[PDB]
């Protein structure tokens, strides 16, 4: 039977030393680091992730800047928004929330967002930096799942990768990270044209395309590592973007949904605050 | 017989655009856009192809400033060249012939590069930005590369495209182009396993690992587009990374080996700086 990647027990673990470094750092310098969050309009995913984005820095010693704006933001104004935070001292990462509202830019507002307080590993230059070997805060959904592998001793130099989806805070960091981790990779989208070939090769499937249980359990190949990026709110327990029930009989691995991918997404943002701060303050 | 996919006369087509488009600048402004090419050491590929880039920019009616280093010069002081490069307003754009020496840190020099002035396209910046749709200098080979394949009417959405190779200024860039031009994408390197079955899958083949020939002919897909982009000095005629012999019975397009993607690297680095001098002289 699969190997479960619980994401959940090791966001626990990592938290408990996060903690430690955090509480060394108030009583060595008298101040608390701060992740500021940026809410934009009224998606309710996003309030309850931002919130559990929150919980999650005060779990380890921190606080959050809470920043909401309205449904109809415009660009200009986030813009001048994010770089107050910037010419903030006492803010020490930022969070831009996706999806903004549509009429907003958000590529351009992630980039707006400066280096050293990019926690969430959105910026172009970030992405850029990361890709090339360079040290840069990654994107946190992809940079909790190499966590999530390393952790569980799972073997990636010389695999083959399959991500499908490639976004730009998801998909493409993804498949950037397992290269650089020496996977073959293998990126597939909307135009792909045969995805369930391409899939059935997978020694690691990553599905990051935001649509339930589109990558289907047939496609899977036997004793494959499979990592749902997924999450769909359902009666009784939600679903990923892959078709998880009986994937214990295939896999040789799998990140359960929930307590997978999710839990490492925050716990990899909270750290990479608690690494901006120690820079900024020590 | 296979299209041969003829990056000498694009080149040369392009070059004809170019140098009205230069004489036109320099009869508005009265000054000669500048390429400043700097070479770092003695490897003698490295002074040809330098060599072939300031004539390319005296076919358009440019000029170059050619800044030559000596073999043993420091990461600091390369940086302290490229910034004042970086601050000369006559200095439109900046190529750094890679390799250089081996104790400099060649990424932190490239990313020293101005974006407006990274012509050759080498920062993690501008990879970054082109990454993510946005406004930047391609590399030079890659982006020659893609205009290559545009300019032959060659189909890429919805193609398999199989980049051998992922170094900074090559393979990378290459597959993140075919990605943004909805090519179904798989990177492979030198911990790829069952290569030759990899490449047997490509509708498109970009060579990409400066080894002679690595890439055996029995390996491509009847009918696949063929990109050589190396170069090996041979006598009786140099050879790329792919078996060319007998290609035209193989494949449905291919680019020669020399007068293919050579040419359009250079011509890509010249159209880059005049698209450069255009926006700093306007
Ligand atoms: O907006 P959003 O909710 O789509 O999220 P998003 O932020 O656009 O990310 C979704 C990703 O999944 C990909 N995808 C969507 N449907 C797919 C399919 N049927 N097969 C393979 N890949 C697919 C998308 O391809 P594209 O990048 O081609 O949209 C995209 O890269
Ligand atoms: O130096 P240089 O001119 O070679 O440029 P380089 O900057 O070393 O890039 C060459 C690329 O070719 C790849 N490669 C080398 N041998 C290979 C092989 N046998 N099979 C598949 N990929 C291979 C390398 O893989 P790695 O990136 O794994 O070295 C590298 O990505
Ligand atoms: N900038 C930015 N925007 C984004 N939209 C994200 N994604 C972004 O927050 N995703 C996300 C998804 C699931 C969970 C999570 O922990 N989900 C729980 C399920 C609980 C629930 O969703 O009610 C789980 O999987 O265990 C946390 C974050 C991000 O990481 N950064
Ligand atoms: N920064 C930077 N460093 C680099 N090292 C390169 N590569 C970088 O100049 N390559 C290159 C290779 C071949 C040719 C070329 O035109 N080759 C001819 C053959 C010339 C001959 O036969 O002597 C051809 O293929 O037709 C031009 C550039 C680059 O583009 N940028
Ligand atoms: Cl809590």
């Amino acid at each position: 039977m699969a190997l479960v990647l619980d994401g959940r027990a090791l966001a626990k673990q990592i938290e408990e030393n996060l903690l430690v470094r955090v509480e060394a750092l108030k009583a060595k310098t008298g101040r608390t680091p701060i992740l500021a969050t940026i809410l934009v309009g009224d998606d309710g995913a996003s309030a309850t992730y931002v919130r559990m984005k929150g919980n999650a820095c005060r779990r380890v010693g921190m606080d959050s800047l809470k920043i909401e704006l309205p449904q109809e933001t415009t660009t200009e104004q986030l813009l001048a928004e994010i770089e107050k935070l910037n010419a903030n001292p006492d803010v020490h990462g930022i969070l831009l929330q996706h999806p903004v509202p549509a009429q907003i830019d958000e590529r351009a507002c992630f980039d707006a967002i400066s280096l050293a307080k990019d926690v969430d590993g959105v910026t172009c230059l970030g992405f850029g930096r990361m890709a090339m070997g360079e040290a840069a805060y990654g994107s946190a959904t992809p940079a909790g799942i190499m966590t999530i592998l390393k952790e569980n001793n799972i073997e990636i130099a010389g695999k083959h990768a399959v991500v499908v989806g490639r976004s730009a805070i998801l998909g493409k960091p993804m498949a950037m990270m397992l290269l650089q981790a020496n996977a073959t990779v293998t990126i597939c989208h909307s135009r792909t044209q045969n995805l369930p070939e391409l899939v059935k090769q997978a020694d690691i499937i990553v599905g990051a395309v935001g649509k339930a249980e589109l990558i289907q359990k047939d496609w899977i190949k036997q004793g494959a590592v499979v990592v749902d990026a997924g999450f769909h709110p359902r009666d009784g327990g939600g679903v990923g973007d892959i078709q998880l029930q009986g994937i214990e009989e295939i896999a040789s691995a799998y990140t359960p949904v929930p307590g997978g991918v999710g839990p490492m997404t925050i716990t990899t943002l909270i750290r990479q605050t608690v690494e901006a701060a120690e820079k900024a303050l020590g």
